[PDB]
C-alpha cells in the first residue's frame, strides 16, 4: 500500500552499486515498499530514461546515484512537479534545487585516509625521502572526485611543498589527473605515459589512486614497465571500495591499500530516511554545511569509511560479514 520507490544506480561495472541496490531493495521491502531498481550501464541517457519512466509510473520517491551529476536537472523538475522527493545517493546531484537529502560516506575523509597511508608507509613525517609520487582523481562529472582529491591533498601538500614527495611528471591539478568514467583502462593508459615519458629514469614510489578500478589499471601499467619483481617492487598503491579483485591483489602483496565503505550501512540509511520523508518525519542529518550542489547546500548524512590493508582485511571485510572467505580468493 506504501507504493514503489525508484532506485537509479549508475552501472554494474563498479561492483559496489550492485550491493547498494540489492541491499536497498531488501531494506525497502522490510519497510513495506516495493522498488524499481535500474542500472544505467554508465550511459547517461539510459539513467535519464529510467528515471523518466519511474516518474511516469508514479514512484513515491527517487533514490538516484548519478552517472553525471549535472545531467538530471530537467528530469528532476518533472519529479518535483509530481511531488516526488529525491534522495541523492553517494554522489551529489548538482545544478538543481530539486534534491531533498544526500546520503553518502565522508568523502573528504576517504581522501585523507588514502594520503595518510602513503605518508605513514613512506615515513616522510620522520624526514625520510625523497620519494616520487603520482596522482589520480575520479571522473570530473562525479562531485565526489574533488572531495577525495582535496582530502588527500590536505595531507600531501606539506610534503610536496617541501620536496619529500615529488610529482615527477608535473601532473598535479585535478584537471590533469582526473579519470573519465573512473575507467581502469584510461587510468592504465595514463600510467603508461607517465612511466614511459616522465620516468625515463628512476621509479615511482607511491600512487594516489582514489578507486580500486583505477588502482588495478595503474598496477597493470606498472607491471608492463617492469615493476613487481624483487629487483623493482611495485610502489604503494591506494584504492577505494574493497572490490574483490583488489582484495585479492592486497592479499597477494600487490595493491597496498583500499577503503571499505559498507554498502549495507548506506542502504540502511537511505531507506530509513526515505521512509522518514514519506511519513512526514525528520530526516537524520549530520552535515548541513559541506555539500553545496551549485544551487543549495543539501542536508546530508555522512557514514564512516575504513582504511584496509593486508594487516586488517580479515577483520574489516570478513569478520564484519561483508565478504565470505572464498569470495575474496
Ligand atoms: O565508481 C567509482 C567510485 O565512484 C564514487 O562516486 C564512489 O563514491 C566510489 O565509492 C567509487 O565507487
Amino acid at each position: 500500500a506504501k507504493g514503489t520507490v525508484g532506485i537509479a544506480m549508475p552501472t554494474k561495472s563498479s561492483e559496489r552499486w550492485v550491493a547498494d541496490g540489492q541491499n536497498m531493495v531488501d531494506q525497502f521491502k522490510a519497510f513495506g515498499y516495493d522498488t524499481d531498481l535500474q542500472y544505467g550501464d554508465d550511459v547517461v541517457q539510459n539513467q535519464v530514461s529510467q528515471i523518466e519512466n519511474m516518474i511516469t509510473k508514479g514512484v513515491k520517491l527517487l533514490v538516484i546515484a548519478p552517472i553525471d551529476g549535472s545531467s538530471l536537472t530537467n528530469t528532476l523538475q518533472h519529479a518535483a512537479d509530481l511531488k516526488i522527493p529525491v534522495i541523492s545517493y553517494d554522489r551529489l546531484i548538482k545544478g538543481t534545487p530539486n534534491v531533498d537529502y544526500y546520503a553518502t560516506f565522508d568523502n573528504t575523509k576517504v581522501g585523507v585516509l588514502q594520503a595518510n597511508y602513503i605518508v605513514d608507509t613512506l615515513g616522510v613525517a620522520d624526514g625520510k625521502g625523497p620519494f616520487n609520487l603520482e596522482l589520480f582523481a575520479g571522473s570530473p562529472d562525479d562531485n565526489n572526485a574533488t572531495y577525495f582529491f582535496q582530502g588527500a591533498m590536505s595531507v600531501l601538500q606539506p610534503y610536496i611543498d617541501s620536496g619529500k614527495l615529488v610529482v615527477k611528471s608535473g601532473q598535479t591539478t585535478f584537471d590533469q589527473i582526473a579519470t573519465l568514467r573512473w575507467d581502469g583502462g584510461l587510468a592504465q593508459s595514463r600510467m603508461d605515459n607517465l612511466l614511459s615519458q616522465a620516468y625515463t629514469s628512476g621509479r615511482v614510489d607511491a600512487v594516489l589512486s582514489p578507486y580500486d578500478g583505477i588502482s588495478r589499471g595503474v598496477i597493470s601499467a606498472l607491471k608492463s614497465a617492469g615493476y613487481g619483481n624483487a629487483a623493482k617492487p611495485l610502489p604503494i598503491v591506494t584504492g577505494q571500495d574493497a572490490e574483490l579483485a583488489s582484495v585479492k591483489s592486497i592479499v597477494a602483496g600487490e595493491q597496498t591499500q583500499t577503503v571499505f565503505k559498507d554498502t549495507r550501512e548506506l542502504a540502511k540509511a537511505a531507506v530509513q530516511e526515505a521512509d522518514a520523508v514519506l511519513t512526514g518525519g525528520t530526516p537524520q542529518v549530520n552535515d548541513t554545511e559541506t555539500y553545496d550542489n551549485g544551487v543549495k547546500v543539501v542536508p546530508s548524512y555522512l557514514l564512516d569509511p575504513v582504511s584496509v590493508d593486508k594487516s586488517n582485511y580479515k577483520k574489516v571485510l570478513i569478520d564484519s560479514g561483508y565478504y565470505t572467505e572464498t569470495q575474496v580468493q
